[PDB]
């Protein structure tokens, strides 16, 4: 049975795609695929949307 408790097998991969836009803070990155379960393009979103600063 494979894993899915095991987030950075999706995560991490979809921060090496993120962090080949520029997005290298890992915890943004993997925040938003936490909200996003593996959604990378909704990730993206979240990261350029979703900027409250």
């Amino acid at each position: 049975g494979p894993l899915g408790s095991m987030p950075e097998v999706r995560f991490q991969q979809q921060l090496e795609q993120l962090n080949s836009m520029g997005f290298i803070n890992r915890e943004a990155n993997l925040q938003a695929l936490i909200a996003t379960g593996g959604d990378i393009n909704a990730a993206i979103e979240r990261l350029l949307g979703s900027q409250l600063s």
